[PDB]
This record gives structure tokens, C-alpha cells and sequence, in this order.
């Protein structure tokens, strides 16, 4: 196969940039701070459930919404014994409260019968509800986006929306039901991989890893978009043997391409690399939240990894910041280990790009604790704030099903300082578990 160069007009997480991270990550400015295990509590209202990936109800610009005097956080929860028990619950606190003990549980967003009542062919085959985002509409409605996972159809993942109907009183919030509950996007094969393409490979035992999830709502100039975890399709640089010869995925120089590509081809990571075609995708939505336009990915991670999760994007002080979480264990980069877990980040003058790496390489956060560590965190997420140079990093703490007495819970939040194309963790900025804003 001859070397070639093709960007497909999109940005790329390159091998060269990733290779810089192992040395860089030793700098405390890019490290999830150490947490104090004796301050950590289970979510008391979640009653022995694991509570992991969690997200705030947001305004269109990503700031935290105020619903009738309450903050709302949606989260995946389930029985610690059953790895396939995953539904979305809605938690809430009065605005002003900070303690983890302030979070009340409104229960599941969905009834089991809702997916059938939706009159939606894909939804009626759902077995789990995976994570997403939620926006607070201009007419005062709670608009949810999440991933419909079908365990019985080879792990199909479909971007899905619903309006959550909630009555508010002085004391409580109550979920009355949902409406406008519908599939929006299941891939198109050319821009984003679909489940059939995964099945064509031999599904799970092929080593391929199909993703179409983590839908994040954002607006710009009154246009509505989802940015999401995906994989590339046939027309924007697909997985395959040929992909290892695309210099766009390497960066730096032809010298670097020749050296790195031949190492990769001689390595035990060649096949993994060939299959690796992660992407942060984008679609525009109509005003009824249906699909308007499939758009090109903002960034892709060909050869590096198949799995870039928890897509997030927002404008802050005149620039756009794009983030994703990713496990070192599924990467193919020398010096990145199975313990390493990252939030990577990119910056643009426009929502639609082009995006270049933060801190030269893409590194924003590094967390490398043992999976057994009670203070292990995952699903790091930057919550934009109304003003200032700080965002709040939320994450879940404690691996699912690991400890009888210590469930997955809200991690202590902390601050990340962002200016220009640089970030730093704010020294001793640890907040309460699950705290969403600096303002109180
Ligand atoms: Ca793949």
C-alpha cells in the first residue's frame, strides 16, 4: 500500500500528539486532583443503586439551567450486581444547595411501557438507556437526549430524544411522564458507522467497537445541533488496512510517518489500529428535534482509538472548546498504559471548526488510579459557567459493582481554568460531590 494524505476536511487526533502525552501528563496542571476517601458518600436518595454517568439540565449555551428553583441532574443508575441494568434517573436540588445530601431522587425518567407507546420501531427493541444531555427549552420544557442501546440487536446505539413532563412545587419535583419520545439518528454508513457495518465485520468477536452515543445538545445563532460519540463511515476515512497509510492520522512529517507506521505495522497493535476509527460527530436538528442535516465530524481518531466518549462542546470567552474522554487501554500509542484515562480537548474560533489541540497535544485531564481505588473517577465533563475563566469538572466516582458498601456516586467536582488554547487544573479547587456551579 502506497502512503497517501487525506484529511477529509476534518480535524484529527494524531499519533504524534498522543505520543507527547506520557511525558506531559506528569505535570500537575493536567491531573485530576487526589480526592479524600473519608469525605465520600453514596447518593443517599439513590438507595443502594450505582449512580454513574451524570449530566445537568443545561441552557442552550451549556450553562446550568434553573428549573422552577431547582437544579436537575440526570444519571445512569442500576443494581450493582447486574452490569446490564442501566436506566436514567432524575435527581434534583434547590438552587443554592451544595451537599450531596441535597440531591433528591425523582425516580426513573421512563416507564417500561414508554418505549412501546412511542410508536418507534427502534425504541421497542431497547434494553438499556445510556447517557446523553438535556436542555431547557425557551418555552420552559425539559428536553432529553440519550442513547437507546439494543443488547439483542448486536449493541445498536441510537440517538434518541424525549420531553420529560415534570410538575414543580415548593418541596418537590415529580415526573408525570414523557412525550415526543423518538429515535433521531442511527448512523448513515457514509459519515458515521451504523450497526449493520459492525455486524458485517463479525460484531464483538471481530475486535471492532461500534459506538453511536453520548449526544450533546448545543446551539449557535439559533441553529440546533447534537455533537456525539461515533465512528467514521466509508466516505470520511473508514477503518481498514488502508487507513494505516494515511499520513493525516500521524501528523508531524513524512519522516515521522515512515518511522511510526512501520513500527505500528510490525506491532501487536496493527489490527487494533486498523479497526480504530472513533469520531466526534455532528448533526443539525429541526425545531421539533428531528434530524435536519448529517454533518461532517468535528474530529476523528483513526489508528489511535475506536472509543472517544462523552462528547462536549461549548463557547467560552470568545472560543469554542471540544472535549472527549478516552481510555488508554483501548489506544495503540507507545507509553500510554492501561491505567491511563483522559479528557482530551480541542479549540476553535467556530463551532464547526477547525479544531486544534489544547496544551499542544490534546491533553486536558489525566486520571491513572487503580480500578480498585475508591476514588477512581470516570466520565469527566466540563460544565460551562455564566462568567469567568473556570469551568466545573464533574465525574462519577467508584467503579460499578466493585464494593458492597461504596456505590458509584457523584465525585467531588473541581475547577479547570481555560484561557486561549491552554488549560490548568485550579490548585485546591475541590468542591462538594456533584456540585455543578461555582455560584451558590
Ligand atoms: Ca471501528
Amino acid at each position: 500500500q502506497k502512503p497517501y494524505k487525506e484529511t477529509y476536511g476534518i480535524s484529527h487526533i494524531t499519533r504524534h500528539d498522543m505520543l507527547q502525552i506520557p511525558e506531559q501528563q506528569k505535570n500537575e496542571k493536567y491531573q485530576v486532583p487526589e480526592f479524600d476517601s473519608s469525605t465520600i458518600k453514596n447518593i443517599s436518595s439513590a438507595k443502594g443503586l450505582d449512580v454513574w454517568d451524570s449530566w445537568p439540565l443545561q441552557n442552550a449555551d451549556g450553562t446550568v439551567a434553573n428549573y422552577h428553583g431547582y437544579h436537575i441532574v440526570f444519571a445512569l443508575a442500576g443494581d450493582p450486581k447486574n452490569a446490564d441494568d442501566t436506566s436514567i434517573y432524575m435527581f434534583y436540588q434547590k438552587v443554592g444547595e451544595t451537599s450531596i445530601d441535597s440531591w433528591k431522587n425523582a425516580g426513573r425518567v421512563f416507564k417500561d411501557s414508554d418505549k412501546f407507546d412511542a410508536n418507534d420501531s427502534i425504541l421497542k427493541d431497547q434494553t438499556q438507556e445510556w447517557s446523553g444531555s438535556a436542555t431547557f427549552t425557551s418555552d420552559g420544557k425539559i428536553r432529553l437526549f440519550y442513547t437507546d442501546f439494543s443488547g439483542k440487536h448486536y449493541g445498536k446505539q441510537t440517538l434518541t430524544t424525549a420531553q420529560v413532563n415534570v410538575s414543580a412545587s415548593d418541596s418537590s419535583l415529580n415526573i408525570n411522564g414523557v412525550e415526543d419520545y423518538k429515535s433521531i439518528f442511527d448512523g448513515d454508513g457514509k459519515t458515521y458507522q451504523n450497526v449493520q457495518q459492525f455486524i458485517d465485520e463479525g460484531n464483538y468477536s471481530s475486535g471492532d467497537n461500534h459506538t453511536l452515543r453520548a449526544p450533546h445538545y448545543v446551539e449557535d445563532k439559533g441553529h440546533k445541533y447534537l455533537v456525539f460519540e461515533a465512528n467514521t463511515g466509508t466516505e470520511d476515512g473508514y477503518q481498514g488496512e488502508e487507513s494505516l497509510f494515511n499520513k493525516a492520522y500521524y501528523g508531524k512529517s513524512t519522516s515521522f510517518f515512515r518511522q511510526e507506521s512501520q513500527k505500528l505495522l510490525q506491532s501487536d497493535k496493527k489490527r487494533t489500529a486498523e479497526l480504530a476509527n472513533g469520531a466526534l460527530g455532528m448533526i443539525e436538528l429541526n425545531d421539533d428535534y428531528t434530524l435536519k442535516k448529517v454533518m461532517k465530524p468535528l474530529i476523528a481518531s483513526n489508528t489511535v482509538t475506536d472509543e472517544i466518549e462523552r462528547a462536549n462542546v461549548f463557547k467560552m470567552n470568545g472560543k469554542w472548546y471540544l472535549f472527549t474522554d478516552s481510555r488508554g487501554s483501548k489506544m495503540t500509542i507507545d507509553g500510554i498504559t492501561s491505567n491511563d484515562i483522559y479528557m482530551l480537548g480541542y479549540v476553535s474560533n467556530s463551532l464547526t471548526g477547525p479544531y486544534k489541540p489544547l496544551n499542544k497535544t490534546g491533553l486536558v485531564l489525566k486520571m491513572d488510579l487503580d480500578p480498585n481505588d475508591v476514588t477512581f473517577t470516570y466520565s469527566h465533563f466540563a460544565v460551562p459557567q455564566a462568567k469567568g475563566n473556570n469551568v466545573v469538572i464533574t465525574s462519577y466516582m467508584t467503579n460499578r459493582g466493585f464494593y458492597a458498601d461504596k456505590q458509584s456516586t457523584f465525585a467531588p467536582s473541581f475547577l479547570l481554568n481555560i484561557k486561549g488554547k491552554k488549560t490548568s487544573v485550579v490548585k485546591d479547587s475541590i468542591l462538594e460531590q456533584g456540585q455543578l456551579t461555582v455560584n451558590k
